[PDB]
């Protein structure tokens, strides 16, 4: 029948490829890595940046709902 | 004779290999390993991204009712 | 529907590419860098100091809500 | 089946042979490399300013997804 | 009897040898080391690049399911 | 008698030499070795590779039921 | 909104091109080049005491609030 | 699609083949060279003075974004 | 027909955006995190600082009664 | 109405920007810096020292009841 | 009202301008740094040995009750 | 009031200017300069020989309770 | 009219800022103080060694009675 | 009245600037100290040997009963 | 009266000036000394070979029980 | 009375000025020196070789339980 | 009387100076000191197993029932 | 009577001086040992490649059940 | 009985004086040594080259299972 839990799924605006809480992450990313690089001096920091991302997209496109 | 539980089974429907519920553990999943990156900046928590979702499969595919 | 972390985004201005926050980051930056220097003698700590600045920028016009 | 990581691949376009980030490697080298040499005054530091770029080449020629 | 872990093994296309995760080692591994050069300039980082390929290769060929 | 945990042992099959089980243990440890020597550039992680399959072997030919 | 990290700026103050703290900071930096010259009797350390104050300027210039 | 570590690039403007950066380089080149002929009174280091900013204007050609 | 909890809502007063108890939070919260940077060094604890504060605003406009 | 936690505020005067507490802070963050200093020999330890009090300032200024 | 941790303050006396713990800062500064300078031979460690004294100046003389 | 740390300093009678701990210092000074020496055959380690025993001095005379 | 829990305070004379109580607390601060600077090896733990002995006295000069 | 916790302090006689425990004390100081510096080789252990002693007859001439 | 823990005092037996334990101290420090040089080839370790003596036999002075 | 630590010594007998542990050492050392010189060339590492030795005399003359 | 925990002491053949147990540790204790220098290539690992032997012996004969 | 742990003692079979486990210590001693002076081209490695041995049949002679 | 890491040994084929790995190891020996000549100029790193082999062989010789 009806899955339950079904319906809804505001829950994909809640956290959609576009939704505030996406653009959340990876804004304190870009912050902590600039602010790590400051203490380290080492160029590790800038990945995620963009590998989180398109990370963060393929596991949307992953799922997707 | 009939196993009284028997029926319904939109419990399938409800949990299936397509669900919300499903669905939903992925991409909880995906916050958290990005989350947790942040903090650690370490390479570890993009596996069961994929992983969890194989293993869901091969479960789903081993009982699958 | 409505996402429910949206509305708010004062946390663009919060954090935007003009924020206190973001000036904040390079001024420090500005500092430990020339403050490294009498350390080190060395010519490394003048980077970020322009590229986190572009690497602020990227970052926020990557994001950039 | 689908091997769940698939797809995206602007992991490609994001590290590509043409991409932002390969070119901002080897500028920082012609730098870097430039720099030394004032400090050093030998012949060192241009190499992989070509090889690096070379070595780039072959790796990517090597994976290139 | 049947193993019930059996069956699944997308873990194959997954990890496989043709995989995206595989492609996304050698990936970062090729930047590193480039990266690595410009801060070093000895010649280490070249070599798993090469290596740790035929080194997945093996153990790829060792396992391979 | 009978010891009534006796039969069954589709617990070989799980777990056997021959078993998913088995094979997932060395890839991920193929991974995570591979992983670990981008992040340390030292000849550690490649051992286990090898070694833990022949301590496998070792093992499972110990007890083999 | 108002960002609330903003007002306050007495940070400028703190820190801005008149400041003690920047006065601080070249004046060591005259003082260890000098001491360093006895040691060394090289024409190195006089530099970024003119060049960390442009310096200082150009970032001052580049953020400045 | 797009790599997200695109756009921006004032990092050329940054670094450009003009740009103060770059200017700087074969400046101070330009006066430790001098600096040490007085000491070395060799024919040296009057070189990168031209091969560099050939050797800049190369890889500048070579790369240019 | 009425929801028998309704009137009063001077519980809004109590709890409102303007009000003692939410004054009180960051209070603290700018206390802590000063503390807790005497014993930590790190660059942390001034966040929720601002955050929780928009945090607050958001939710406040989320409900908002 | 009346928001019941409403009144007293003396807590501001308990906490206020002129307070027992706040001047207690900065007064432990300077020896433990300085203390700190003594066993590093790094320039670190002296920052929020005037930060935390800007720091402090703008919160306060922020909330101030 | 009155702000309760107001009165007493032989805090102050306790850790003055005038005070045993101030003295005994220094001291054990002037200690290590002679300490220091015998295992090292550079001329570093002669400083906050001027530089705290008026570091703690400074401090006290910003919040100094 | 009575600052609780005050009254011993002893604490002087342990470290003063005539002190068994200063006169400690320097004498292995005088050795290990000495015994540098004899590795070296540079006029260096015979400075603080005297200078920190001024340097002590000055500091037991800033400080001196 | 009279409250009954009124008279007696020997309570104060039981835990009056001169008490035996009182001295005990302090004493095996002290001890332990002491007692964890040898497992530690850090300046820590001479604080309330002092501190807490005002900050008896303030609570003392708050309430007392 | 009389503090009831008053009498007895044998307690001092137990803790006494003269007592075992307090002897003790120093005694296991002096051995670790000298025990890590064979590990360590710094001077760093030798100072509560000395510092703790007299920081013990501060704080029992300060409480002292 | 009696501080409980009097009495006994084999303690100084057990780490008297005269002791198993003290002789045991100097021996192994001879030896890593002795070790350590052979890797170092510096004149360091031969110090509290005799310093540690001696400064056992301070501080077994100074307490002495 | 006895401390506990005593009997025993075959620990003398294990370390004694005849004992396996101390010749071992000197064997080594004669022979890292003479490894030393192969790649020195400089008559540095024939010493200890003979100052060990008596070194280890004295000492083990100084302790000798 | 008879103190009921005694007979049997067979303990002592369990754990005494012969003993499987006994033999047991310094076995493994030979082993990971090995191992460990494989790692460390440092002389360290190689003592208790002498030592802790004699240390065994000496608190067997310590104790010895 | 019998100590209980043993009999057995296929432990000796187990760990004996003709052991796998044995053998496979010093093998990957020889490999690292091989490896590490690819990296150092220092001679260093080469010791408990014999030594362990050595150092094994010792202590294997020393125990030995 | 029977050691149970026995049998097996397909690890003597992993790592024979015929296998994979052997070679592997010289090879690249053979090629940073090639590779260290060019930066060096220096006759050193051609010796190995053949003593690790000899090295090799003798340490397989000396274990060899």
């Amino acid at each position: 029948q009806d899955l339950m839990a079904s319906g809804n799924t505001t829950v994909k605006a809640t956290f959609g490829k576009d939704s505030s809480v996406v653009k959340w992450v990876v804004l304190a990313e870009v912050l902590v890595g600039a602010v790590m690089y400051m203490m380290t001096k080492n160029v590790k920091f800038l990945a995620g940046f963009a590998i989180i991302s398109v990370f963060i997209a393929v596991g949307m496109a992953v799922v997707g709902l």
